[PDB]
């Protein structure tokens, strides 16, 4: 399952030196738009439960709905319990964003589970945002870079998943220091910042 | 003045892309947030004002009025325009509770008052538009993605004064490398509001 390395950089000028650090690496831009939902008294959120859409595409548009459950961050290592992402249809997928209450409708596994694990249930959507990731591959190496665009300003993050994460941690760590990439863990996962309505400190 | 094409679809988006790939200079992230008094007095008029935030080494804002633009056969006209920066903070502090806007001290903002009184403003929501800009010698392009929460639409902007020849020239372009294009029919802001993308 999951378990990655998570750092918030410090600011806009951070990232852009990091970018250009690694620019030879780089593979791949995704623009991201994230869509979260959650039944009409909390049932996902108060049993730590995380359901979007996200929207991506290059040449072809795509769309996947993931529920992510139980993800715990200590000291910048994140790590969660239950993960499930199916493909979507795009055009569904936006018929639901602009009115959620119409994801009771649509069969697919991810939302039976749902039904199954907790009530039927009457949907909410609860907004979303834009991410704009950076994808780095070096042989044996992916590394992601994220600027996330909330309404209420920016946020940016490496993300590098290991198995290791400790091993890994030392070494990715000074090799920002040494480089003068400025950052520290991340406290929090992008929805919850989102949730927030504000920057962490 | 400036022209003004949609492209057709993602994959057109990207054949152009890479068409251009070597010309490219830069990309803006571009965060647009719209604004308008509680009687839609700025709408009525024609007039559109808004906040436009967008990155690189430094966070930047502009405020941004147009006003009375019109649209013929892909070619834009705006009937006047005004651009001051606007300081990045005080820009979300705006986007977060609009009716701040009415106490910060400002050109369009005194402007704006001057033509029609103190006014009580409302947000109008906003939309992430992805900008690439090519340049090449005296060639300034911008290719735009713009992504809305209903749907994502492809566009060329090409600045000039001469819209009819470049027009021309543009589209045989275009076509002989396999972009598929029309004329856009409606602004960004317009597309917006509608909730809805354009007729393909
Ligand atoms: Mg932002
Ligand atoms: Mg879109």
């Amino acid at each position: 399952m999951g378990t990655e390395l998570k750092l918030r950089i410090r600011d806009s000028t951070a990232h852009c030196r990091l970018t250009k650090l690694l620019s030879a690496f780089h593979v791949e831009t995704q623009h991201q738009e994230n869509f979260f939902f959650d039944g009409a008294n909390n049932e996902l959120s108060s049993q730590q439960v995380v359901l979007f859409l996200r929207f991506y595409g290059d040449d072809t548009p795509q769309c996947f709905m993931s529920l992510k459950a139980r993800a715990v961050l200590d000291e910048g290592v994140y790590r969660v319990d239950e993960e499930v992402e199916e493909n979507f249809e795009p055009a569904v997928g936006r018929a639901c964003v602009a009115q959620p209450e119409k994801l009771s409708s649509v069969e697919c596994g991810i939302l039976k589970m749902l039904k199954e694990k907790f009530g039927v249930l009457n949907f909410v959507g609860l907004g979303g945002f834009v991410n704009v990731r950076d994808v780095y591959k070096w042989e044996g190496l992916k590394l992601e870079v994220d600027k996330t665009l909330y309404e209420f300003g920016t946020n940016h993050e490496i993300e590098y998943e290991t198995s290791d994460p400790e091993g890994v941690k030392k070494v990715l760590e000074e090799f920002l220091k040494e480089n003068g990439i400025q950052y520290s863990y991340s406290q929090a996962s992008k929805f919850e910042v989102f949730r927030s309505k504000k920057l962490p400190q």
